[PDB]
């Protein structure tokens, strides 16, 4: 569409997350706002606790939005049919859109992957979540569910993995940790003992068909132990989360918080499968210990953002598991307002220490193929970075986001006015 029709649709209806066509508009309006400005602080203007959270996320990366956004949403009815939901649940976690602005320059069915990874993650995190309820409220049965499941899960993605280097069938098995006694090396594969196969999970189809993906698409020619890592890694995360949740004694420390988050963030699973799609690639940056340490500071950066956006609904929820609350329980002088500062401060010091393993990264190759494999492989994370941002940004329609923004509504419709106004005045300059 032209910038004047849009111009007429905002000053009449505002702007939706219900027309996919908004969200070009708006990531339009904050790159030409904001990264073409040279000014890397995108807003975020929320509440806590009826305290003003008013801070802007620092990301210095191109803003961009897939072009298959129009077709992720046009067929959004047909992708929820395959998970046990409500459209009111599969409306808030919106993979489609985080997907699409996180995963922007990828074929459908690579961006459509990546929404399969991350409504793993929220679909299994809201599973999680019932250890958040008091005491008396917990339900025995639906924590055994949970952990039959998440370990029926892992064999799914035990069952694609045949790895053509020994080397990589010994990584995974020995990573597997309180996991590996119930699995087996038969014929090349890590299986599931049958005793552990009592049920079909609730959300099998959507792991399975993100098993037949990388299977179909990645498993013939290229080497997928690292997706398999990644959701290992996940796997167990989850399990310490419940380990964690379930022990009512909340006695984590900032730093132990990150060693937590860096499991359990799913973002380096949303990588790890990627990395595979581009012929640049380097599978030993995996084993690299600043390529992993990078991982963790892009995983940290994504909870700290996504501890400011959730915190006054998870501050309902008691859950003591944000780095807002937990600064906060460390710091009696803080409120909500001044803890939240101090974790966008927190986020700055990662986002430059990221840019530091970068140059460090590049520095260390021994090649031009290594070079672009590894700078391709960061460029990705950093697609997810300014991605996350500019997602909590433009969360400004109600029901369609896990925390709506209605002071994002607001400013976003006031200033994308200006802007498109600007373009029409100017046309056809
Ligand atoms: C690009 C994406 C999608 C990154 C993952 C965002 C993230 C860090 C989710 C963690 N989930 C939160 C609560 C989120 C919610 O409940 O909406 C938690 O459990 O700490
Ligand atoms: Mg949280």
């Amino acid at each position: 569409e032209s910038p004047k029709e849009v111009l007429s649709r905002v000053q009449d209806a505002g702007l939706t997350l219900t027309n996919p066509n908004d969200l070009y508009w708006m990531v339009d309006f904050l790159k030409e706002k904001y990264y073409d400005n040279g000014d890397y602080y995108y807003p975020i203007k929320t509440v806590c606790d009826g305290e003003s959270i008013d801070v802007k996320f620092y990301c210095p990366f191109e803003p961009s939005l897939s072009p298959h956004y129009l077709e992720l949403y046009g067929s959004r009815d047909e992708r929820a049919s395959i998970y046990e939901t409500t459209m009111k649940k599969y409306n808030r976690i919106n993979s489609e859109k985080t997907s699409a602005i996180c995963t922007p320059y990828s074929s459908y069915g690579d961006t459509q992957i990546v929404a399969y990874f991350y409504s793993m993650m929220y679909y299994i995190n809201d599973q999680t979540a019932h250890l958040k309820l008091p005491e008396s409220e917990i339900e025995s049965e639906l924590i055994d569910i949970l952990n039959d499941d998440i370990l029926i899960y892992l064999n799914e993605f035990m069952s694609i993995f045949e790895p053509e280097d020994a080397q990589d069938l010994e990584r995974i098995w020995d990573f597997l940790d309180f996991y590996q006694p119930y699995f087996s090396k038969v014929d090349g594969k890590i299986v599931l003992d049958e005793k552990y196969l009592v049920r079909t999970p609730s959300q099998m189809p959507l792991i399975k068909t993100i098993c037949e993906y990388v299977s179909e698409q990645f498993a013939p020619s290229k080497n997928i132990t690292q997706v398999i890592w990644e959701v290992v890694r996940y796997i167990k995360g989850v399990k310490d989360e419940i380990h964690i949740r379930g022990d009512k004694s909340f006695t984590l420390s900032l730093q132990e918080y990150d060693d937590f988050r860096d499991k359990v963030t799913a973002s380096p699973m949303a990588h790890a499968v990627s990395d595979l799609t581009h012929e640049r690639f380097s599978y030993e940056a995996y084993t690299n210990p600043a390529f992993m340490e990078l991982e963790n500071r892009c995983s940290e950066i994504i909870t700290y953002f996504n501890d400011v956006c959730t915190s006054d609904r998870e501050r309902l929820d008691e859950d003591p598991f944000n780095s807002v609350f937990i600064l906060m329980d460390l710091d009696p002088s803080l409120n909500f307002a001044k803890s939240c500062d101090v974790v966008v401060e927190h986020a700055y010091n990662k986002m430059q220490a990221f840019l530091k393993l970068k140059e460090e990264i590049l520095e260390s190759a021994s090649d031009e193929e290594e070079r672009l494999a590894l700078a391709r492989m960061i460029k990705t994370r950093e697609d997810s970075l300014i991605g996350y941002v500019l997602h909590e940004v433009c969360c400004v329609e109600d029901g369609y986001a896990r925390d709506h923004k209605p002071l994002m509504k607001a400013f976003l419709e006031e200033e994308i006015t200006k802007s498109l106004a600007e373009k029409v005045k100017f046309n056809p300059v």
